[PDB]
């Protein structure tokens, strides 16, 4: 077995070296200046077991493209097995035809990851996890609860689990149930003893910052001490970072599943979650 | 039959339309805040056979993962038969291994192109014609030749017909010997009578116009009265359109398998070699 580092790891392919004691092949990569990827795998493989790291965030189009030359490749070069690691899958917000015509983008990608090469996929808060039926290999979804969990502990005094809607519902739940917190969802068609405490709003993504905002009201219009924002994957679009500082979320936080800043934010690395789903 | 634009048509689609006399359906296609691309096919197609225009142009990932996702949406939508139209094939450069452990990019992309529905792949000057066996389904290559010729007369009084290398030399006879003008190539390792004459030097691709540039000054230095470069895919990337012009590159030649401008540049659209090739 080796680990082979692609273009867009976020730290999470040295920190499997480290933790699975396999040695670390890094993809050697450049951008041609017509703009095309120049994609090359330093090793051989012949025969071995490869775990792919490569997570398709901004730029999601790039990375992906990136993906697919990198798999092909270590399939071409003889490997035995290709399970890549994809932190953030792009196009998950996708999941189906919501108008007549529409692509379903994240059955494409899936596809294309079974051609090329892929054997095993691995992924991190994937939006929709039945999504992934689409993907003809095998399948390690990867929740990495207990590591929101003991660090919401360890920054909130008093939790209040706040999900969204009742989507993050499950999510809210199962981290809240491990740290023995209260929890709660909010409920759009036209518990709530949040009054007084340290209330964390918790979603699988946070892009724009919109569903994040309204919640941030109902909180604070209901008693919210403060509240804390916290999503698997932080895809801060333009004014997002302030847009949400302006309503009064004091912290953030978020995995290494993304590329982010530190004025906070807090940042899990999520890859002994992975570890364990390996 | 119909023809459906996908989000980079050059206006090769809306011409398409007119010269084939099909019915033209727009691709609706928007950019999430994410980044992500956006894609509907808006008609019904049932039982049609599609004829897709799809460019892949900069950007070329994002282009070409559009491309993947409409692809798929179409044969998802029952079309009879799908045919791509990409005038402009990106990661045609990278024909092989050029070192040990490159990526034949070419390979990955015309693979991901036969899973995913298309039928039949129509390009305009491919980078190198062997390239396109990678593809599984029926190859039509398209030289748009005889309109090259065509405005090389118009605009060229007593022309000389220059390849860069001997890469370039068939395309230079084909396109010389169909004006019954004269033609040479320069041979790299360590007729000519070009002395006087208006040369036009004619590559398929035109990037960084490193080649160009170097056979500018052959031209000079051997007499040639004025220096005019013409290519099918102009990329023109950086510096190219100033640097030539320092050269003394009069006149530049293009065609809309790629986007351009107009201080300068000699646009011909190659819709009308297109249709032949169908
Ligand atoms: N990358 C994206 N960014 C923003 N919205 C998206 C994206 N992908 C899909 N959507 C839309 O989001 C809606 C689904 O809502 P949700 O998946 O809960 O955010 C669908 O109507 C999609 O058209
Ligand atoms: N998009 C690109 N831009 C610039 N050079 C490239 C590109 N793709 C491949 N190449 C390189 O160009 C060389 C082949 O030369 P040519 O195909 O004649 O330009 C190979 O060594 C490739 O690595």
């Amino acid at each position: 077995m080796i680990i082979i580092g692609g273009s867009a790891t976020n730290g999470i392919d040295e920190s499997l070296s480290k933790i699975l004691s396999i040695p670390l092949v890094k993809v050697e990569n450049k951008i041609f200046p017509d703009g095309e990827s120049y994609i090359r795998v330093p090793s051989s493989i012949r025969d071995e077991e490869v775990l792919l790291v490569q997570t398709t965030d901004y730029p999601q189009d790039k990375h992906l493209i990136e993906l697919f030359l990198i798999a092909e490749t270590i399939r071409d070069l003889g490997a035995k097995k290709l399970t890549a690691i994809v932190p953030y899958l792009a196009y998950s917000r996708q999941d189906r035809r919501f108008k007549d015509g529409e692509a379903i983008s994240i059955k494409t990608i899936l596809h294309i990851l079974s051609e090329v090469g892929v054997n095993t996929l691995v992924v991190v808060e994937p939006h929709k996890p039945e999504e992934l039926s689409y993907f003809k290999g095998e399948l390690k979804i990867v929740h990495p609860y207990h590591q929101i969990a003991r660090k919401i502990k360890e920054i909130i005094e008093d939790p209040f689990i706040l999900a969204p809607d009742r989507g993050a519902l499950d999510r809210a739940r199962k981290i809240a149930e491990e740290i023995n917190a209260p929890y709660s969802y909010i409920e759009k068609e036209r518990n709530i003893n949040l009054k007084g405490k340290d209330v964390v709003i918790i979603d699988d993504i946070i892009s724009t910052g919109g569903t994040i905002v309204q919640a941030t009201r109902l909180a604070y219009s209901l008693g919210a001490k403060s509240v804390t924002a916290a999503a698997i994957h932080l895809l801060l679009v333009g004014g997002a970072k302030e847009r949400l500082r302006e309503v009064g979320v004091k912290t953030l936080i978020g995995t290494n599943t993304i590329n982010v800043n530190d004025k906070d934010i807090i940042t899990i690395d999520v890859s002994q979650s992975i570890a364990l789903s390996l």
